[PDB]
This record gives structure tokens, C-alpha cells and sequence, in this order.
């Protein structure tokens, strides 16, 4: 597993830029 992977799969309908402890998500 992977944090950014989890977020990526979650925000499939959007765009998520994972950056270390942060993540940015544009819908």
C-alpha cells in the first residue's frame, strides 16, 4: 500500500498531487 496511492484511487474523479505529508486535490 501507499498513502499517495490510496489518495490517488480515492480522488480518481479529481486530480491529487501528493507532496510528502501534504496532498492537493482539484475537482
Amino acid at each position: 500500500n501507499d498513502a499517495c496511492k490510496a489518495l490517488k484511487a480515492r480522488y480518481a474523479g479529481c486530480e491529487v498531487r501528493c507532496d510528502x505529508p501534504r496532498y492537493e486535490v482539484h475537482c
